[PDB]
């Protein structure tokens, strides 16, 4: 699939860098023709058939073709794409209020109703996904973003979708590793993967809200997937003491090993707490 191939500065202009990454990197935009504001990922092509730095071709255009169906609240809009020699540019949904991770970082520590609420709205967003048959394969604070950071609730989207697939026989059997800290169990020991890896970085994302502390973090990228797939984690009186047991549960259906008996984002949905790369 090819993609607009005019210079994309004749049609906006770029400031504020967003974000950076391995082959990545998002820019602030302005369209010339709107004055409507975007953010410009650039993706670095592959030079060569067999290199190992840029993105194949073949990743490129998934990214781009579950982006052009998606179209919800909390996932981002893909608005247009150009290319040239060097780079695919993605023309995304501006997302301003920062990463997730930032606003984690700057606040110390949530309250559960604070927790939900963000929760919630990640779990609509994966529940449209899920409903398209598409894992992200990539959920984490940094890939969730904030509309306004400075309302008492604020709205999120869902960025990144790199690592995205469609499931449509339900599993997928792939290069696909995200980040240490996020993946489940079946991501570490490299078996077919489907709807279920979103889930248990979900339970890792809820752990993550409650308490401030990461639930296989290890001092090593090695110790950190050793950890998840032996499903090594505990909630520690320190940070826990004051939080619910039925939050306690909640994480405790998502962080299980075997992917068939983990919940699933209707599972979730209806929980009484809720009805109302990888190598050094
Ligand atoms: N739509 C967006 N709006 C604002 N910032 C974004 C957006 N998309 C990505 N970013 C920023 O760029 C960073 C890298 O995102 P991305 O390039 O999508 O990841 P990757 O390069 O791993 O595919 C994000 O963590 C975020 O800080």
């Amino acid at each position: 699939t090819v993609f607009r191939q005019e210079n994309v500065d004749d049609y906006y202009d770029t400031g504020e860098e967003l974000g950076s990454g391995v082959f990545a990197v998002v820019k602030k935009c302005r369209e010339k023709s709107t004055g409507l504001q975007y953010a410009a990922k650039f993706i670095k092509k592959r030079r060569t058939k067999s290199s190992r730095r840029g993105v194949s071709r073949e990743d490129i255009e998934r990214e781009v073709s579950i982006l052009k169906e998606i179209q919800h609240p909390n996932v981002i809009t893909l608005h247009e794409v150009y290319e040239n020699k060097t780079d695919v540019i993605l023309i995304l949904e501006l997302v301003a209020g920062g990463e997730l991770f930032d606003f984690l970082a700057e606040k110390e520590s949530l309250t559960e109703e604070e927790a939900t609420e963000f929760l919630k709205q990640i779990l609509n967003g994966v529940y449209y996904l899920h409903s398209l048959q598409i894992a992200h394969f990539d959920l984490k604070p940094e890939n969730i973003m904030l509309l306004d950071r400075n309302v008492p609730k604020p709205r999120i989207k869902i960025i990144d979708f790199g690592l995205a697939h469609k499931i449509d026989f339900g599993n997928e059997f792939k290069n696909i590793f995200g980040t240490p800290e996020f993946v489940a169990p079946e991501i570490v020991n490299y078996e077919p993967l489907g709807l279920e890896a979103d889930m248990w970085s979900i339970g890792v994302i809820t752990y993550i809200l409650l308490s401030g502390a990461s639930p296989f973090l290890g001092d090593t990228k090695q110790e950190t997937l050793a950890n998840v797939s032996a499903v090594n984690y505990e909630f520690e009186d320190e940070y826990f003491s004051n939080t619910s047991a039925l939050a306690k549960d909640f994480i405790r259906r998502l962080l299980v090993k075997d992917p068939k008996k983990r919940m699933t984002i209707q599972d979730s949905l209806q929980h009484p707490w809720i009805k109302p790369p990888q190598f050094e």
